[PDB]
């Protein structure tokens, strides 16, 4: 793939690949990894991340709807793939003919399913159970038999997993999650027969408590060498390798004089002969307005975002006289120097979760395996 | 093109088309309307925009980069685009081929360029001049002059534009405006020859001062039925037809008791006995954890979002027990509520420029023609 404006993102498919590898190997060998793919890999690229996870040691994948479990078969994907939220009764049978596990949480949804279906292809369902997070789930026993009751009356439903998620598994104080596992332990006492895969771990419960983790994990942010939390970072078992980085070239530099304005508003005014850079990188890419106070790195050195950033473009203050196509990197290391994802989010005020997701689809990704680029994936090419 | 979840966004081209048609009424049989349609139209898909605004009175579209402007040839449109930020010079036989012109304000992208250009196809320059906005663009005479010469020297380059860009033209006080404006006339009489094109105004600078538009007005913000700033609404000609909307579904709903936790953190306890309700949209989505206290509307109510932002989903406060499937509007109008997208960006602290154009590729945009369904883009 090509692409013709100097801004960019790369994705170190090595760093994916150990990140999995080293969770294989930690968890015992009973228990599944179910890597978790929605959202196009958190930015990271959907089928790219997949196959290194899979080829790391993942079985599984998982992704947020039907849309995104769709793409990936599409793209050849063919392990097995669980949609982890809500999806309509009535595309029961698409899913069922894409070999697509699909969570399930309503007795009502499944009397609309079997109105709707009758085979020949078999729907393999995973029941939610809701133990403290209150998005998704049951949360009494009547609705819970009756759920398994609807699927093993129908001859083409079948009951492959069941499942809960953690609000918490991310706060060194566990009071909360010690709540929500022994919470789960006593609503799977409601099921009739325990399914094939029984899980709730995921980054953070994997990593800290692998003992307690039922036979499958549902791996995510750590896979893309993120910490679930920086708080919980000096008790990860083995160090994290980060996947992404950002990057864009200088392809305007000019000298202002004291007193001259940059950018709307005229926000910004230089009071001092000094160098100006403009590099092709806006909210629209994903670096939000917000982080007009953050910086850049340019020449291995911090240069300050200057003035309001733009839909497309943004400026800033160089720290001398630096020629055009000058690489900038937004997130990643020049010489000694770094910007973590979880210094974007400081600034951002968020979480590391929602920085590489805003990177839009404007902004090309490419990917390196075995230290070499391996391809280039622009959505608008 | 169908989707399979529950969230979508609706687009209104009969809105994009009367805000253009409104504008080609303001302004001379003799100046034309560039359409911005960059970062995907504003979030709001650039094929479907491009045409209709064609349709409704445009002869021109820009965008931000190349790829922007291949794309749109590649889905059919065969109008002119001009790129109007920066490119490589060994991109320049592939924009001339392509018939897309390009930005320039560097002598020495043109020494490059001609190094590595010599035909067939022309190629059609933009020179950018920078009067005070401080991105792009040329500064000095010299280099004006050198410029020029470099692409009248050229057989395959032609120079069929000027213009700068304005950045207080939403700002009551017009001082800065005027400086600008003032000092473009100014720089314009380093040309020996002026260009067919000479154009200046934006959204802002067009509707309010429509009489110096020279010959060409980049319209954007505004097509898309969106103040260009709070402060300049009643400066307004003519009233803008919001065109983008956003709405998703209940597909979850469940009675809490006091005391029961919602979303990561737990950083919400149910005060009393409620209904919660679940939708699948989250800041994957474009819809920001910043977004976490504000309200949407389900059954013609207003419903505060409760607990974290999650990626794909997040919680609502329900005004009682609804059904799985009712309607919830995030952006658009239900009964006698509505929430407009600088009621959003109001709450994210941010201008609304940017809130259409961080609603993600996940979600699927509806375009309306006629007061009817014309087509459905699910980007996967
Ligand atoms: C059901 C379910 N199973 C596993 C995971 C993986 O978790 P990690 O990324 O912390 O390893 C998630 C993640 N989801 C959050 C991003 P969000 O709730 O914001 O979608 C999930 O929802
Ligand atoms: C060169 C240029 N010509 C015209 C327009 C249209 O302006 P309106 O959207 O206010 O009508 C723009 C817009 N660009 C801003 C969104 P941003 O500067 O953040 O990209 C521009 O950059």
């Amino acid at each position: 793939n090509d692409f013709h404006r100097d801004t960019w993102a790369e994705v170190d498919l090595d760093a994916i690949y150990d990140n999995v590898e080293n969770l294989r190997r930690l968890l015992p060998d009973d228990t599944h990894i179910m890597a978790v793919v929605k959202a196009n890999a958190y930015g990271h690229g959907d089928v790219q991340v997949a196959r290194t996870a899979l080829e790391a040691g993942a079985s599984r994948l998982a992704v947020a709807f039907l849309d995104e479990a769709l793409a990936l078969r599409e793209k050849g994907i063919e392990a097995p793939i669980l949609v982890l939220g809500a999806s309509r009764p009535a595309d029961a049978a698409l899913a069922a003919q894409q070999r697509i596990a699909l969570t399930v949480f309503r007795s009502d949804w499944l009397e609309e399913a079997s109105a709707l279906y009758s085979g020949p292809f078999p729907i393999h369902f995973h029941l939610k159970m809701d133990t403290g997070m209150g998005r998704l789930g049951v949360k009494d026993e009547e609705e819970t038999k009756r759920i398994v009751a609807l699927i093993e009356r129908h001859p083409h439903f079948v009951l492959e997993g069941l499942y809960t998620h953690f609000a918490t598994a991310d706060e060194v104080n566990t009071d909360y999650f010690s709540y929500q596992y022994t919470r789960f332990l006593h609503m799977l006492e409601w099921l009739p027969s325990r399914p094939p895969l029984v899980h709730c771990a995921n980054s953070a419960a994997s990593l800290r408590f692998p003992d307690r983790t039922f036979n499958m994990v549902r791996f995510g942010i750590a896979m893309y060498g993120l910490a679930p939390s920086p708080g919980i970072k000096p008790l990860l078992p083995y160090p994290l390798k980060e996947a992404f980085s950002l990057h864009s070239r200088l392809v305007h530099v000019k000298k202002l004089q004291p007193g001259e304005k940059v950018s709307y508003g005229a926000t910004y005014t230089a009071q001092t002969e000094e160098w100006i850079g403009t590099i092709p990188i806006g909210y629209a890419d994903g670096w939000l307005r917000r982080l007009q106070h953050f910086h850049v790195l340019v020449d291995g050195q911090k240069a300050p975002i200057v003035g309001r950033i733009c839909m497309d473009q943004c400026m800033i203050r160089l720290p001398g006289p630096l020629p055009v196509g000058t690489k900038v990197t937004l997130i990643g290391r020049q010489g000694d120097e770094v910007i973590s994802i979880d210094d974007v989010a400081r600034h951002l005020e968020t979480i590391n979760y929602e920085v590489p997701c805003t990177i839009s689809y404007r902004v090309p990704r490419i990917f390196f395996r075995h230290k070499r680029i391996m391809e280039v994936r622009n959505a608008i090419g």
